[PDB]
């Protein structure tokens, strides 16, 4: 039993071993999310996607796992709302199955008590066109004070309601169009444009 | 002894893991500092620091351990000088204790070589007002010369001599004052303002 | 054989252990890799590249470990083309042992498919004087559409292949030169100026 209780410590200490490797796996998981946030993002309130593997995240899409695709964070300004780009890639609500649907989701920001609320500034949601003809799909609306999804964000993880445009367009279109190509290499490019700062405009 | 030695060799391999996973351990804590440290910062020459757990921050500060606050480095400009700001919260030298004192620490950056010396850009310290009044308190002062605290830093971890106002604010008007908030959902914001170059100004 | 079983089953969890170490230290040595390019770079389509401990990568150059420097990935605006620098610090070709070679490598882009091919963006070279003085030695070139290296990037790892000066200056100059420094503190500094858009000029 000298060497049994040695025996039994040596036991638990490598379990404890294995306790570590599991949260240090974590934190290098956690740490590889945020170079990613910090490499993608630009703080200039433009954010551009790059959506890659669209076949297998397309068909993945028609399967319940990974019901959406999200953005990296990005900021409106380097102190201003902080905000997230979500698409569907077939369809949420009023669009689903025949339309993309793109919308912005607002995150909870460091700097939120700073920034006035509801957040009024108007946004711009674009998929860019490969060919460099230039005819992208853009569109853009100014937030209405009415809507819950310009209120200051509080649910931290989620983020705020997602709003933006469920038709944003047609399947057929993105998937072959005659102005543009949209999809070119199984890649496709989202783009976000959101006035940083008024003054006198 | 035959299985001994191959025991006395499983418990020697043991203990080179645990030495792994404190080396692992210490590199995954600098990288989460050197995470922070490219999230939080600005490389304009203005930083704005978020400063939460105030009550903790400050009880804890009247105490020995953590005798004074410290921000992220920011740089004045990409390559320019690289400095941080340290807060006292409870004082410092001559508003010890009845004062919040807000001091720039310059430190060694990595484009000293190029940059000339002694620093003579002027630094601007505030501490925000949430209430959105705009009636921030904020001091600025012009370097000068003599000062050895804007000589080329050569402290490396410890950083060149903390140079600002050791009676920023009194922290009665800081805690309750009639103007503005300063403290707003146990956290408070400082702004540190440097102009980056001045060319023909 | 009872504990025998569970003493193979111990060892082999043991091994387990001792993978996820060396697969942890990658992935901790990557993030590193990343987090310098992050922290080094800048993406108006200037870089700086500080040179340190020059005499022995001068001395470890003439071995033929580490044949030539590299830089950390730049970008030519925050979504523009994507490359790095090389300098072989004791000549390459035309150079070798008695110039000090100064090229840009293009490396594959994320966003490669948007840009326009093959790249036409005027680059400056320089080796900048920490005298003060301002006496750099400084040169600029036009991209031939001829040249296979400003064709789209495909090497991946590798990167297009180099284009620069192999002649940038004389080693002799370099080392000891009359109009200025170059080599201070046993450090260098390299820029590299590209013009990240043209619109109208």
């Amino acid at each position: 039993e000298a060497l049994r209780e040695h025996l039994g410590t040596l036991e638990e200490k490598m379990k404890r071993h294995s306790g570590l490797l599991d949260i240090h796996a974590t934190q290098l998981r956690t740490h590889s999310e945020h170079l990613q946030e910090l490499e993608a993002t630009s703080n200039d309130g433009k954010l551009i996607w790059k959506i890659e593997d669209f076949r297998n995240k397309r068909e993945s899409e028609v399967k319940g796992h990974p019901p959406c695709l999200s953005s990296v964070p990005f900021h409106t300004g380097p102190c201003g709302y902080k905000m997230a780009s979500k698409v569907y890639l077939n369809g949420d609500g009023e669009g689903r199955g025949t339309h993309l649907s793109l919308y912005v989701v607002l995150m909870v920001g460091d700097f939120d008590a700073l920034l006035p609320w509801p957040f009024r500034q108007t946004v711009a949601l674009s998929v860019l066109d490969q060919s460099g003809a230039g005819n992208h799909q853009s569109l853009s609306f100014k937030p209405d004070l009415t809507s819950k999804s310009f209120q200051r964000p509080t649910d931290e993880k989620a983020g705020n309601v997602a709003v933006g445009f469920s038709c944003f367009i047609p399947l057929i279109k993105l998937e072959e169009p005659q102005n543009a190509t949209y999809v070119k290499e199984d890649t496709m490019f989202v783009k976000v444009k959101v006035d940083m700062v008024g003054l006198e405009q």
